[PDB]
DNA sequence: CCGACAGCGCATCAGC
DNA sequence: GCTGATGCGC
DNA sequence: GTCGG
């Protein structure tokens, strides 16, 4: 982590423009700035030549500066010590509970885990799985752990209807040898840009999950997507593994290419590479890729037949899922 | 010195 | 009931 | 908070 004091410090900046200040876009602004850094090859000797990275402004020059002549910043010395401040924060911790919910509840008095363990009649479906669940989704999923999942998530699919089309993305699909959560992409032949034949396709999939007791918890479902809670089983007298977040989308199958280019991610990625096709005239979406008018207004849906072309329909050079890793 | 900053599904609410 | 703005999340 | 124009 050649300048994991300085993404770190960003990070927390950027956590605190969207927490606190509700300042969206300080929060993108810091967290562009900080996943530039982390894939600078170098160790950052000064502001200077951190401002030479695209995203990297005059302000976050000089909180480098402070940051390498102390080893601190100041302005996260002190906002570490307002109380308000790291309520909301820790509040914003809890699934469900975002900025707003997290200052209204620091308003009514209730700033704890335990004040919120003792007011979850004031807490909507989402939130109160959020608190159930807050210390197992603080824990990161090791890979060998995400390819138990996989195998039974594939195979509890294949049981519902062979022709599912059930493939694991998210940071697991980058690579990653340990994810936060399990991000699953679905596909079944009935289920196109062109109609819906078959009705309650992600319900039986999710009800056949439930019934072998690996769903949990439902946080929030839908026709297209499942936001859910998961558990591995466990051997005779083993200990218990911990609950983990499971998200589940349906996506039209003949449009999977562009759907698991955006489970895929990172988010950060996603976000640049959206900006880019702009940039050339295009527009993307988990659905498709659409050309830009000159009034702005979107074309129809460009052919696509793998996650390369859409690359290629905005002049960038196919990236491995391991290397969208922003 | 300005306006843009990626795109969208779900739960919830106010209003008609 | 619906529509659409908001919060929250992917 | 940063950047292209
Ligand atoms: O703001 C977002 C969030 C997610 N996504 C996409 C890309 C991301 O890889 C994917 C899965 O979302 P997660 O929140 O699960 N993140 P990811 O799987 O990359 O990392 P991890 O789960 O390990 O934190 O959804 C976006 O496009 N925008
Ligand atoms: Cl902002
Ligand atoms: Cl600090
Ligand atoms: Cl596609
Ligand atoms: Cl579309
Ligand atoms: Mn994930
Ligand atoms: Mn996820
Ligand atoms: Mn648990
Ligand atoms: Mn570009
Ligand atoms: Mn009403
Ligand atoms: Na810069
Ligand atoms: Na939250």
């Amino acid at each position: 982590t050649l300048n994991g004091g300085i993404t770190d410090m960003l990070t927390e900046l950027a956590n605190f423009e969207k927490n606190v200040s509700q300042a969206i876009h300080k929060y993108n602004a810091y967290r562009k700035a900080a996943s530039v850094i982390a894939k600078y090859p170098h160790k950052i000797k000064s502001g200077a030549e951190a401002k030479k990275l695209p995203g990297v402004g005059t302000k976050i020059a000089e909180k480098i500066d402070e940051f390498l002549a102390t080893g601190k910043l100041r302005k996260l010395e002190k906002i570490r010590q307002d109380d308000t401040s790291s309520s909301i924060n820790f509040l914003t911790r809890v699934s469900g509970i975002g900025p707003s919910a997290a200052r209204k509840f620091v308003d009514e008095g209730i700033k704890t885990l335990e004040d919120l363990r003792k007011n979850e009649d004031k807490l909507n479906h989402h939130q109160r799985i959020g608190l159930k669940y807050f210390g197992d989704f603080e824990k990161r999923i090791p890979r060998e752990e995400m390819l138990q999942m996989q195998d039974i998530v594939l195979n509890e699919v294949k049981k519902v209807d062979s022709e599912y089309i059930a493939t694991v993305c998210g940071s697991f699909r980058r690579g990653a040898e340990s994810s936060g959560d399990m991000d699953v992409l679905l596909t079944h032949p009935s289920f196109t840009s062109e109609s819906t034949k078959q009705p309650k396709l992600l319900h039986q999939v999710v009800e056949q999950l439930q019934k072998v007791h690996f769903i949990t918890d439902t946080l929030s479902k839908g026709e297209t997507k499942f936001m859910g809670v998961c558990q591995l089983p466990s051997k005779n007298d083993e200990k218990e593994y911990p609950h983990r977040r499971i998200d589940i989308r349906l996506i039209p199958k003949d449009q999977y290419y562009c759907g698991v280019l955006y489970f895929t991610g990172s988010d950060i990625f996603n976000k640049n590479m959206r900006a880019h096709a702009l940039e050339k005239g295009f527009t993307i979406n988990e659905y498709t890729i659409r050309p830009l008018g000159v009034t702005g207004v979107a074309g129809e849906p460009l052919p696509v037949d793998s996650e390369k072309d859409i690359f290629d329909y905005i002049q960038w050079k196919y990236r491995e899922p391991k290397d969208r890793s922003e």
